[PDB]
């Protein structure tokens, strides 16, 4: 189904709507008649978001706080999302002309009859019974946020000119669209979020920089220990995880958690690793700041000059209300993106001597023959 709705839902046998009481938060979910004298005190509107495997929130549309429904023994309520509670998952399943609504227990939404007449309940789908039958009517539809061109290749790390560059420009790898009831975002009320912001942009930047304690000189003749750092120097209890529910851990790849406040993303996890292309962590350590201990060789009678870079990751996420407004941001380096780079170049004039004679790489690289020899030697 379209996802950028707002939907009335009906039952196809008794043509009741699906309703809450506005003034109750946890209200419970019920039939009623669309002329009824007291409609203005219910809300009818409500709001599907996608999640894997081909299935659903079904989110009270600016009422109730956007609470969404949940099954609670066979009944229907409106209840805080929460991406780790399998009662919240609903598919929609065409029949014919109208749907199936059918939770994730696999029981499906059925109009009560009789005394029960304006009661919705689960109970076991039948063969084929009018009162398990809905359709869904649009009553409004937002325009999304169009995704850019992402790139799909990172640019190689800066090289000694000898000047070099503290690192590339940011190329966006990755853009999603995140379900608002997904995003804990404090400065702003969920009607609100939901009717300006239904969908946040999360993007995902990748760029090189500079290891910090990487720029080390050495003599002729000598070999240096040096460390430098890497990981991550923001919080991330208070950005990643309190805002979307998940972590980057130590492998960079991203964690799932139980967020402080707020719902989480777990259940859009695969499309979160398809779309911005993050692997799903390997450890169970969170990402801190870190130092590796590192070794550069210079075998040569000359001098020479090193620095290393990393490439960076940053998860940003936007608000998006006809322009992007950043609520979230977290910067990462990854310590097996890491690669060195010389002055003079030693790995340049090495490479170089693959297609090429003595004399021409001592040309290229102002590197002299004997040098070259003894780099070449280890």
């Amino acid at each position: 189904l379209d996802t950028n709705k707002v939907y009335e839902i009906s039952n196809h046998a008794n043509g009741l709507y699906a309703a809450t009481y506005l003034s109750l938060d946890d209200s419970g979910v019920s039939l009623m008649n669309k002329n009824d004298d007291d409609i203005d005190d219910y809300n009818l509107k409500w709001f599907l978001f996608p999640i894997d495997d081909d299935q659903y929130i079904i989110t009270s549309y600016a009422a109730n706080n956007c609470k969404v429904w949940n099954v609670n023994n066979d009944k229907i309520n409106v209840s805080t999302y929460s991406s780790t509670n399998s009662i919240q998952k609903w598919q929609i399943k065409a029949n014919g002309s109208s749907y199936v609504i059918q939770s994730d227990n696999g029981k499906v939404l059925t109009a009560g009859t009789g005394q029960a007449l304006g009661l919705i309940r689960l109970t076991d789908e039948s063969s084929n019974n009018p009162n398990q039958q809905w359709n869904l009517t649009s009553v409004q539809t937002i325009q999304l946020p169009q995704k850019p061109i992402i790139d799909t290749k990172l640019k190689d790390y800066p090289k000694y000119s000898g000047n070099i560059d503290n690192g590339t420009s940011p190329q966006l790898m990755g853009w999603t669209l995140v379900p608002c009831i997904m995003v804990n975002d404090p400065n702003i009320d969920k009607n609100t979020q939901i009717k300006t912001t239904p969908y946040y942009i999360l993007k995902k930047y990748q760029y090189w920089q500079r290891a910090v304690g990487s720029n080390v000189a050495l003599r002729p003749h000598e070999k240096k220990s040096y460390t430098y750092e890497w990981g991550t120097e923001i919080d991330q209890k208070t950005t990643i995880i309190n805002t979307l529910g998940f972590q980057i851990n130590i492998d960079s790849g991203m964690k799932f958690d139980i967020p402080e406040v707020g719902g989480g993303t777990d259940e859009i996890k695969t499309q979160l690793n398809e779309e911005l292309k993050i692997e799903y962590s390997h450890e169970t350590k969170i990402m801190e700041k870190y130092q590796e201990q590192s070794e550069i060789d210079n075998p040569t009678d000359q001098s020479m000059n090193s620095i290393g870079f990393l490439t960076i990751t940053s998860l940003e996420l936007y608000r998006y209300n006809g322009s992007e407004i950043r609520i979230m941001q977290i910067q990462t380096s990854d310590n097996d993106t890491y690669n060195v780079t010389s002055y003079p170049n030693h790995q340049q004039a090495l490479l170089l001597l693959t297609n090429h004679s003595y004399e021409e790489v001592e040309e290229i690289t102002n590197i002299p023959k004997s040098t070259l020899i003894k780099l070449k030697k280890h």
